[PDB]
């Protein structure tokens, strides 16, 4: 087990790659241009990152294209796309400390998290997909004696697929899993605020034997290379992980350019509801507080909604504060600390204003609150609760993205789903109660693609993940994902 | 059997409703506001229909939410849904006659092929539907001894579906019979051109038992009443089937709005393949007059490509234009007419201009090429095709939506396949040959959501129906015509 | 509705048919050979049956082979089949009164039964599983580019099915729904205790639309007729409802001719567990008493041995004594009678003798225990309970199949389970209790095809239905109940 | 790639496992008895060979049965058990080299077919199930509001798995892939005639991570500790591979015993149909001879009836008989090797009885008919094809497993249909064709699991292969393998 010190030197002893891969090969943009890509550790310089654009995004098109066409990987036999799978799968776990540490210095999580949940996390998403390739069939419909209907599915051609910066490599092993499996093409886009992964993983999954062309890598801003990508006139789909405002552009391209399959995996503002008869209230208050906490509650599944039944209030909160404070902000390159920098000023910016506004819309503050840790150059601030909030708040309303939590009663379990669903968004919710019927009953009404009863965060590969109205459309993980990267085709041949 | 002078008298003697229908009762639109709807046929006034806005929607909106909202269709017990829907797939059968009159009068297809064939499909497609809801299955994830992992699918709730006027009834019914038998609430917005089935259904619904709200019905212009749904806030799903340049224009307005879910039945230029070692020539220059003179060549997956192997153009072109010769435009109300009127003189000065772009770009008239039956008022036009077709051409790249047929040749099947893949378009495409492997390589490298081998205008309700690339996403029919209405939770349970 | 004295009418103005049927027509036996079926509700004589031998089994199958192989239903499109199903069970439904008196003259239920759920069900079975066949879909491999790889199902051909006399003709249609939708001929041996609806409906299937020769009913005596049946060469599969003790004959018999498939429902010792925290006691009560009073306890899947948790079973058993004491014994034509006749005197003898085992083991008797009703020369007797049963006696390890019930208690949910899979038998299971994680995991440790939460008899349609161990293998109802009738094909093409 | 000499050189210095496994121990026999293994490459004694009976078959099943109500393995987590199987696989291909060269001397086939089909067939079995175990979803049913309907499945407890000798290694992997992956535990029989590599693999389960108990090994012969376990009370499941008339005593056995399930693939006359419209008759020819030389002719699916179209008959045998030239018996510890020795005495002289019966029912010997290497101490037989082979002599009605073809002719597509289906068996077939029409219809009419169209043996993990009618019931490979091990429950819950 690496100590803070071993980090610490491997962190100075990395050499880092920027540049954009495509067609087999690092590659400079087009333009020669470069964004600094700055560590929120504190405010490190990692490397100059290749900033691409519409050219950038023309030339990996084609190139994506060409290797579609060539049937190199898209028409490799489904037994060999899955021991490649594996294999590539096989490499990020070979190369976990390196990746974790690009993580951990791009975007500021804790170095235990980067090696222990994201590097294990997009590992298993890739060899899960590819274990899935052949064992997935197809269908042949009850057709008359004189007619063979079949019903199979094909790649769609060329994917892009434009990620965000709070979990990158597992984010982008979510959609790269299914994508590739499935024998696409795929322009992976990762967000500026986090290039380094996406960018490393491009040399491995040749070494794995992903042919040239199949997985090409963009470095670039959104507005530039991600919005090029998705106007683009010969890209089939474009899935997207990102906020709902961005999601919805996806939308108005995808209508401008050559009407491409969209999907969307967007915000949320999930409901964590505790019933006075939860089997466990001291797992319901330390999973409340990692629902909100963990990854600095940068996850779009945070709980940052907790629905307390009123009668059990008095007695829950202070054992939610009191596990909330074994969630301490530190460096995030000491393997004991659990909580990381945010990962800009920019984003620090924005959950400090919530902070203040959940003063001004007249919430109380119980918890945390600051900033803190200034003079180590980074970006921190303590995981943060408010009291007393009503669900009409803006706290309560608009998706943070930061440590910051809003708790709110009810007396009713009619009221308790009213308030949970009270939201544009849809993506998780959580139910506590030891009741039969209360369970799923009350999990049946919440209108989320995940519900987790008497636990928070669960699911594994089996499980589809994915929002309802705003919080996006279509799911990751599963087999269900397959179906965002293929075509169904009817095949009807008389005899 | 009727004669046109019975369906003549029957013609007249209809009394014929043109109102919008909202919660249950027939309705003005809110402005007071009509439009008048002629029959193609003659020129006569059918009636005088509701212009619906976006209060009307607004309306609609609230009641189809409010219905969804008291689960009376929602939560009602999957085996009572289905025998309402078939009791509501009965009652478009015992009205056959009336129906298939008004989807003559409203848009000009003959009697027989609205009595033989859309009143049968539509009804067809609600009762499989129906008879579908409860031999579907939901999932259970594999999962640790202490977790139990529930994949299920729920109504998305309030669905719009916006149809054309070329299949006005079966359309609708392709959309109603999977929307409602999954327990949304349905706004139903029929082509301003033929909006006099579908406001007649409605009532048919209560009928059947659909609780008042669940279907409404909105008949008014695309660009006040079907963008009003487009737009609104709170419809979770629109489906839509009609052109691909409103098509995209709807994804805009999704991301616009709210961001639902939007699927798409859009255009085709299908191409239609045939080999020099067809089995049945004769089956296949059959097939190839059928495909696009049937239903005026109004028809989506109209072969409006035939491209043919060299060695058998000189003996097959011949076949091809006597069997075309038997599809002779008439009189809609006599059952022996097999060609009926173009909906419109919009659309017959569209045919027109393209029969003259045929002749511009240098393509060789061998049939048809004109306007006939001037005198009766109609608007009707001769089955046509050209020979000697590029396909660069525009009457090769562009959806004509007429009775024109475009021929090419190909000398190898690597040539026919990158002709027929050179489109924009994806729906549908055939192939007619006697080979084992040819057939299913070459229905394999066609990128179209229909293949047909050695016939045209296959499948039945087993068979999935939809695009690749701009002929839409999604598919009607099948079972997955399901899934367009529905939303996947993943409900973990700690145990 | 009809009154007791409208349906002592009805009986006498019967006229039974009681020969066999093959390829389509009514025939004596062979022999010519007869025997008597008298009714168990006074002892008239019903009708004298043709008593088939090995001859007519030959007969019988020798049609059915014949007109597999014809393809006139095996062959005929699915949606055809579909039609002609759902007309035979409306077939059912439009002679409901007829098959309801015939199956409370031949065995001893209810009239209100016949009708009610006799009679209903039988025609759900045909129905549901001819709605089923065009919903059902084969599958297509994941192969290399050179193979296409599909793999479907057929019917075996010639199937016999042999059923019990507690259900006559809804066991009948739950293996004739399935069977008949796979394509299959049928050849039918009900009990010769009942045999009277089986011979009915043979020429319901034929106006329906069911060819000759494809549903042939023998109806005769197990060791005769059914053994030639179990023994014939030509028979593909044999489907069985009965004893434990003759569905292992029938295996025998598979092996000693052609290792034809053979699929058993058999016997059963269901638990019924009431936890103390059950949601509803009277409930709870109600459904313990319904479980073992239901059609005389005569019922495969009885509730038979009620397991109580000690803290609440002084307060329970008052309440199922209660609850039981509302199921009497009367006239099965009385529409009010709830509690029919025993099927025959050898069946009481039985039942008498069990009885006397509880008090001889050492039971206490706490309700009924004794024949009634003696002066009307039928077989009647009192729903009976036995307190203070240990597991180890004989009246709490055999089937007794009468209303008798045996009480157990305990202490945990360990000791539950232990003496709730203390059995060789596992038909059905039933738990009661509020709590999520002890209702899952219960029910989850429960050896038995079926478990029933906070409910008795429960499922539709939509539920296999079967056993786990000397209960039998194989399912009834559902989309599996369709494996047991088709047999798997590889079809593996090189392209 | 080792030399001849080097593989006598490994033969030599081999120390070979005699002794079964029980309870994650080696052990003899209760009785201390052997038998005496010995090699068919030239009649070298292996290995005392422990012999097992009742008393050890008692033994097993108990561990067997303690080990899985333990949960150690039957309830360790899908993910996990996974793990577990793909290094159980990782370890067979760790240890081809051992495991090869011990399948080639206990039962003769060549040293290159062992190390290149066998090991790796048998790996791929057990990984591929592996890999497929969280692929798997269960069911839930469409209900009511107040229900929930669940379908899942569960490992049936102990399972017996009989295999044996012709691929002993990859027969058994296919029976532990998905009896193992499903959770159940397993007694494997092994041939006696073949015992070795089973008894090998015990001690890498253990390796592997399968707990004590979850996979014994019985070596011994049929007549005891085989039908010990067939008999046995407390085994849930036998699973079979080998003749079928002793496949049919295993029912008896189940019928005398528990009624457990049975599960049985058993003897093939495979029917291999030449068209003369074949693509590559060439291919044809070699694959011919390939069908029925191969591993001796020692295979199930052997195509030992060859129908060609009789016009093409004087051109095709020559080309057959050719192509069999190339197949020759040798020294199977020789690379170069491609046809070994038979297993013993009993069945050469068995292959030598039925090329006698030939010649007796009038077959015209055209190719090889003779005993051949006598010297070495070894059984080798050549090759052997009759000519002018009618259906109903013995050569064609008979299963002779070895390297003995026969060929017949036919005219039409109709009688070679008749001639195929003529047979008890129903294991495989081929047909050769490029026409599309013949192809597909000509593959549906035969009666064969598996049915290989222009190629033979065809299929991998992702194929379902097993018998119709006397060649077994149920199948191996794919997903629906696993269905053999589990038992359907459903819980229905009411809410
Ligand atoms: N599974 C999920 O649903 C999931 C998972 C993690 C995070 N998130 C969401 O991600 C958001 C935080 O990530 P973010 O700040 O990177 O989001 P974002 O919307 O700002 O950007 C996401 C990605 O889109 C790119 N992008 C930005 N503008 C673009 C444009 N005009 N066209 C094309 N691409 C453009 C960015 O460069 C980045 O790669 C939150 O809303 C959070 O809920 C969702």
């Amino acid at each position: 087990t690496l100590t803070r010190a071993d980090w610490e030197q491997r962190a100075q002893n990395l050499k880092i790659e920027g540049r954009a891969f495509i067609q087999g090969e690092y590659t400079a943009a087009a333009s020669g241009e470069t964004f600094d890509c700055i560590s929120p550790v504190d405010g490190r310089l990692l490397a100059k990152v290749a900033s691409c654009d519409a050219a950038d995004a023309q030339r990996a098109v084609e190139s994506a294209r060409s290797a579609f066409d060539s049937g190199a990987w898209s028409r490799l036999a489904p037994a060999k796309r899955k021991a490649t799978m594996i294999r590539f799968a096989g490499l990020l776990e070979q190369n976990a400390e390196e990746l974790a540490l690009l993580e951990t210095l791009d975007m500021g999580k804790p170095i235990s998290d980067s090696l222990g949940v994201d590097i294990p996390g997009g590992a298993r998403a890739l060899s899960w997909s590819g274990e899935a390739i052949d064992k997935l069939y197809d269908e042949v419909a009850a057709t008359p004696h004189d007619q063979l209907g079949l019903v199979t599915r094909e790649p769609v051609g060329v994917v892009a697929a434009i990620v965000p910066w709070n979990f990158p490599l597992m984010m982008a092993c979510w959609k790269l899993g299914p994508a590739l499996s499935t024998g696409n093409s795929v322009v992976l886009k990762p967000s500026e605020k986090s290039p380094l992964t996406a960018i490393r993983i491009a040399q491995l999954a040749i070494e794995a034997g992903i042919p040239a062309g199949v997985l090409n890598v963009l470095p670039g801003y959104g507005h530039t290379v991600g919005k090029a990508l998705a106007l683009h006139m010969d890209v089939d789909t474009v899935v997207f992980t990102g906020s709902t405002k961005i999601a919805k552009q996806l939308m108005i391209y995808a209508g401008e350019s050559n009407m491409k399959r969209v999907w969307l995996e967007a915000g949320g503002k999930s409901p964590n509801i505790v019933f006075a008869d939860a089997p466990d209230l001291q797992a319901a208050a330390d999973s409340a507080a990692s629902a909100i906490a963990f990854n600095q509650g940068e996850v779009c599944t945070a709980g940052s909604r907790l629905l307390v039944e009123r009668s059990i209030k008095d007695r829950f909160l202070p054992m939610v504060i009191e596990a909330l404070g074994t969630w301490k902000p530190g460096n995030p390159l000491d393997p004991a600390t659990n909580v990381g920098a945010l990962v800009d000023t920019q984003q620090m910016n924005t959950v400090l204003s919530y902070i203040a506004a959940g003063h001004t819309d007249g919430a109380r503050l119980v918890a945390g609150g600051k900033q803190i840790l200034q003079e180590t150059g980074g970006t921190y601030v303590e995981p943060t609760i408010f009291d007393g909030v009503n669900n009409a708040m803006r706290i309560a309303q608009e998706e943070i993205f930061g440590p910051v939590l809003s708790v709110l009663t009810f007396d009713t379990a009619e009221e308790a789903i009213q308030i949970a669903n009270d939201t544009p968004y849809g993506l998780a919710a959580a139910v506590w109660t030891a009741n039969l019927s209360k369970a799923h009953l009350t999990a049946r009404a919440l209108r989320a693609g995940s519900v987790w009863v008497n636990q928070y965060d669960g699911g594994d590969m089996t499980a589809p993940f994915g929002g309802f109205k705003q919080s996006g459309n279509g799911r990751d993980k599963s087999l269900h994902a397959f179906d965002k990267y293929t075509e169904l085709k009817s095949t009807w041949i008389k005899l």
